[PDB]
């Protein structure tokens, strides 16, 4: 590029900076073609463009002005980058601002729809605020390749289509550019199918929708309505390895946490909505809003000291009974809870309080719904045609076609809109078992199996390692989390070691061996203490996350006090031995809303929880034995940086069945950060206990989850204790502990105390 056309940018007198900014084509040769990128980025002193699907990163060079930069790349297609800047000490990494030229779709976004690999598709489907033929206004765009007609009605036509019937292109795409029209637009599809029948459709990549039981899109500047903060979260993300940090998970179901009262507003950020009512049954109560949310819900997780937020699924839903897992609204977060960038503000006010987010996504199904993506264009299109295939017929729901490319393009590019536009710190898949088998909840004689003779559900495996490839290399640092209940091998696995690519598992194996544990009486324990042991023996098999979820209290399976035996002083006891042994236990942690509280009441999706509970003692005292023991997870390197390393465990000694003690060590990079664990699972006390420790010194009692401040007896070993040069469990030195009743200790040797 010329000085003069660089000036021309950077004082603002270029008649149109896309001519020059952005992507643009050299030349071609014989088998590859060369591009330049380039950017203007006031204030950066340096960047490159990173092509992460390549597992490439190019330096730009400053050309003509300091700030003015271009990036010469020779690829046979330059589709994919984004721009890593970098402005003082801080680096950002974004999409190139100067990406699309128009609001329309081009030759070449259609051919990489078509072979399912366009990444941003979702930045030309749907609908869009832009400008054509000099008018500002809204495209709307469809893939409906069957359909024989499809107009847009909305408000601006009082519902009748008919000066707004769409052109098709490429005999697979609708679309219309209506002038005059913007954000806040009310819309739907009208679709008639190869029959003649006329009905009604959302928009499947519609970015935020009426209240459920109304089901129309309506129109998002989602790129204009909200102003982020969190680069310097995002800096950090990118640049760590969180397989190597503490991640404590409070998972969240945002409709049933908190209520409000419907003889008001639902306020929202800058501005406030009607109320949205809970139920017909209980119509007094109202929704929170997102904002809402970020003023109450943060603070309190900050608080308790969660480094993370799971939420149950937020894209748009019609039922709530559903809990948010029969999605008909991939592309936009709930409007039960306010707006899209209500959402953003939460997301962004996580960030500043140092929390990630953790989204349930929602990929395997679909309900039939009328106004959602089933029969959508008057074919299957979205589900396979094939029910044995197709339906989940246990369910009552639709399983997409993930062989064919615009539907596994729809899913694939919508992963990644939550990375991109909410920026969310990681996914949760429920039920994967549900895709990854061709026989799941079917008969013989009512499913096929694949070409090779196997059950194994091969397009749903291809689509999975490709989501989880693409969220790595274009999001690196973020978690992604999956439930898969029949051991299918390497889940948590890369995919080019045959994985399927997370990098997280929950042990549901762990979690019935916890709580089938811990809802046997006391004295019977003696029988199961392989409960306790065996999930140590698969464990290094995956990277596993220890999760007390949402299922596991509902349908009659009673809330944690519940579950256990005993009288209250004891139920409570187990609930905290079996949580401190949960954070001490090798793996990430999860846990859901009120287990942290002591709710008696098992969760109900359409109430909000038992807060008056926490103006008696023994919920109090529970929640500060959280808070605490979050405090202590965050602070010891032991408990987090060696989690998936036989160097960070060792058992000291779990053959004492008969009194339903264990113990063990955790360790870290320094070995005076190793932790010493005892477990004692029976109400009997015990005076002298022994056990084998690594090496002489004064043992601080770091953790007693019978401290009287968590409601316990206040038993223990008044600070720590010393060694003894007394062999014990194959260890030169040990310790001589009083074991609280129903309560884990935590021991750590200060190497400077004063003999
Ligand atoms: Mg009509
Ligand atoms: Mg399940
Ligand atoms: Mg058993
Ligand atoms: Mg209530």
């Amino acid at each position: 590029i010329s000085a003069d056309q660089v000036n021309q940018i950077i004082y603002n007198l270029h008649h149109d900076p896309f001519e020059i900014l952005g992507c643009h084509l050299l030349e071609e040769g014989k088998n590859t073609k060369k591009w330049v990128v380039r950017a203007y980025l006031p204030k950066a002193e340096a960047a490159w463009v990173i092509r992460p699907t390549e597992r490439k990163e190019d330096p730009m060079n400053s050309v003509h002005h300091p700030n003015f930069f271009e990036c010469i790349i020779e690829t046979p297609e330059l589709n994919h980058y984004q721009l890593k800047v970098k402005e003082g000490e801080h680096e950002k990494v974004i999409y190139d601002p100067y990406a699309f030229s128009s609001p329309y779709l081009t030759d070449e976004d259609i051919y990489l729809f078509s072979e399912g690999n366009h990444h941003r598709i979702y930045e030309k489907l749907g609908a869009h605020v832009g400008e054509i033929n000099g008018v500002k206004g809204v495209y709307f765009a469809v893939w409906a390749p069957n359909a024989r007609n499809v107009s847009v009605i909305g408000d601006f036509n009082n519902w009748d289509g008919r000066e707004h019937q769409m052109r098709k292109r490429n005999y697979t795409i609708w679309e219309l550019f209506v002038p005059e029209i913007g954000s806040g637009t009310v819309y739907k599809y009208e679709i008639k199918n190869s029959e003649g029948h006329i009905y009604e459709k959302s928009d499947p990549y519609g970015f935020y929708r009426e209240v459920r039981p109304n089901t129309a899109s309506i129109v998002v500047d989602i790129d204009n309505i909200y102003q982020w903060h969190d680069e310097e979260w995002l800096e950090k993300r990118r640049n760590s390895d969180p397989l190597k940090q503490p991640v404590s998970v409070y998972e969240v179901h945002l409709g049933s946490w908190l209520h409000g009262s419907s003889a008001e507003k639902m306020p929202l950020l800058n501005g406030e909505a009607d109320p949205v009512i809970v139920s017909e049954w209980n119509p007094g109560a109202r929704f929170l809003s997102y904002y809402e949310l970020a003023e109450k819900l943060i603070p309190y997780v900050k608080d308790m000291g969660y480094t993370h937020i799971e939420l149950l699924p937020i894209a748009e839903h019609p039922f709530d009974g559903s809990w948010g897992y029969q999605v008909t609204g991939f592309y936009s977060p709930t409007s039960r809870f306010g707006r899209p960038e209500d959402f953003m503000y939460f997301v962004d006010k996580c960030h500043e309080n140092g929390i990630g987010v953790i989204l349930d996504w929602v990929p395997g199904h679909f309900p039939k719904d009328s106004h959602g993506l089933a029969y959508f264009d008057g074919t299957h299109l979205y589900e396979h045609a094939d029910p044995r295939i197709g339906e989940h017929k246990e369910w009552g729901t639709l399983v997409f076609n993930y062989g064919r490319h615009e539907v596994r393009n729809f899913l694939v590019a919508n992963v990644l809109f939550w990375f991109d536009k909410y920026h969310v710190d990681g996914i949760r898949v429920d039920a994967v078992a549900s895709m990854l088998y061709r026989n799941y909840l079917r008969k013989e004689g009512e499913w096929i199996a694949n070409e090779y003779g196997g059950d194994e559900h091969i397009e749903a495996v291809s689509f999975i390692r490709e989501v989880n490839t693409l969220l790595f290399e274009y999001f690196p640092g973020i978690l992604s989390i999956a439930e898969e209940s029949t051991e299918w091998e390497k889940v948590s696995r890369p995919v080019a070691d045959g994985g399927l690519g997370f990098n997280l598992k929950w042990d549901m194996g762990w979690m019935h061996d916890m709580l089938d544990y811990f809802n046997i009486d006391p004295y019977f324990r003696q029988y199961h203490q392989n409960n306790v042991t065996f999930s140590m023996l698969y464990y290094y098999n995956e990277n596993f996350m220890l999760a007390l979820s949402h299922d596991e209290i509902v349908h009659g399976k009673s809330n944690m006090l519940g579950k256990m035996p005993g009288d209250e002083w004891q139920k409570y006891a187990n609930v905290r031995a079996l949580f401190t042994y949960m954070y001490t236990h090798p793996g990430k942690k999860t846990m859901f809303m009120s287990m942290e509280f002591g709710q008696w009441s098992e969760w109900n999706v359409w109430g909000d929880l038992e807060w008056h509970l926490l103006q008696y003692e023994p919920h109090q005292q529970l929640k500060q034995f959280f808070t605490d023991l979050n405090a202590l997870y965050q602070q010891e390197p032991a408990l987090y940086t060696h989690d998936f390393e036989y160097h960070g465990f060792e058992w000291i000694d779990c053959n004492d069945n008969t009194h339903s003690v264990v113990s063990f060590l955790r360790r870290s990079d320094d070995p005076n950060d190793s932790l010493v664990v005892v477990c004692n699972f029976t109400p009997q006390p015990h005076s002298h206990y022994r056990i084998g420790v690594p090496e002489a010194g004064y043992y601080v009692e770091l953790f007693n989850s019978d401290a009287k401040q968590y409601g316990g007896s206040n038993m223990g070993n008044l600070g720590g204790k010393w060694a003894d040069e007394w062999s014990f469990h194959n260890k030169p030195y040990s310790l001589d502990l009083c074991l609280p009743p129903l309560a884990v200790l935590i021991l750590k040797l200060d190497p400077t105390k004063v003999p």
